[PDB]
């Protein structure tokens, strides 16, 4: 069966995790908490990745390493990257948009200045979300009536966004909707509610922003 | 002929202008001087882009943005990004830890703190640097006898880090041997000699590493 690894931490897996819920496919998941770092630098080298790293899935002959490349896998199984060269790059495409801010989120959230970084980035975060709200334009999700993977892509980053600030989503009322009708299917929202729901630390536990033991 | 829009700079789009020489595919460059940052600005939504950017792939209404969407569109276009789930998740792994090479190097590339972080950065690289000397050993480029994009990802991010510590490669001679493979094949080699060649900057021309008109 199916072995995810990764932090006891949301980070750069919730969105393979809540795909993976999506597509009710059976795996179980290998946690690593915040003082048990050894235990990874232990079996680190020990599972047979050719790229050893966090997270890493593996689930027989097969054994990934790099968040995007497991779940492109994970994706690529139940042929949902796209049936033609074209649509398979608009959804590389989503890809990378949607990352260009989760991850712009995190080349700031361990910085001891977080604050006075946050700011430019608040300042340049309207700009990006327009994008989406207009790709969502006239569409169910970001490629249509069929949910993509970078749609949980999505659906992290704009949760993490709410927590740096609350109010980034008001002037798009469409992204609200987005993240509400991605809660309402069904597996989601029994993974929201189930005890394998990771709610916080959103990054690693000595970030600034979103790390910690209990949210702010 | 298909157009590629980016900075006259190696950047973000040195491995895919390489591919494409490599398949001798014909297209155009939009190429903007470090004083032009108004130009594009000027164009930035006057091209049909749904998340304008930079770099930019445009042919046929096929209308891409983000450099990993685009490198793979060429590739898949050619279908080069693999044959079945596993292989084609193999070859997005390749993709993940070049980019953790690439990348490394450019996000301490603009800091002002550059002189001191390149130190720590070099420190880790040998770790990093080993995996691929030891996929590459059996194989004549990684993912196997046929040479595939993250091999141009990988000589990029090679020619990036030697700029940066002319002796890194030093303990992983299989590296610079793939380093000179790539450049003997013919249709590389004989761009790296033609006028179409940017051989500088790495960066932006702001960065302090790799950055400037000329090398220094």
């Amino acid at each position: 069966s199916p072995i995810l690894g990764y932090w006891k931490i949301k980070g750069l897996v919730q969105p393979t995790r809540l795909l993976l819920e999506y597509l009710e496919e059976k795996y179980e998941e290998h946690l690593y908490e915040r003082d048990e770092g050894d235990k990874w630098r232990n079996k680190k080298f020990e599972l047979g990745l050719e790229f050893p790293n966090l997270p890493y899935y593996i689930d027989g002959d097969v054994k990934l390493t790099q968040s995007m490349a497991i779940i492109r896998y994970i994706a690529d199984k139940h042929n949902m990257l796209g049936g033609c060269p074209k649509e398979r790059a608009e959804i590389s495409m989503l890809e990378g948009a949607v990352l260009d801010i989760r991850y712009g989120v995190s080349r700031i959230a361990y910085s001891k200045d977080f604050e006075t970084l946050k700011v430019d980035f608040l300042s340049k975060l309207p700009e990006m979300l327009k994008m989406f709200e207009d790709r969502l334009c006239h569409k169910t999700y970001l490629n249509g009536d069929h949910v993509t993977h970078p749609d949980f892509m999505l659906y992290d980053a704009l949760d993490v966004v709410l927590y740096m600030d609350p109010m980034c989503l008001d002037a798009f009322p469409k992204l609200v909707c987005f993240k509400k009708r991605i809660e309402a299917i069904p597996q989601i929202d029994k993974y929201l509610k189930s005890s394998k729901y990771i709610a916080w630390p959103l990054q690693g536990w000595q970030a600034t922003f979103g790390g910690g033991d209990h949210p702010p």
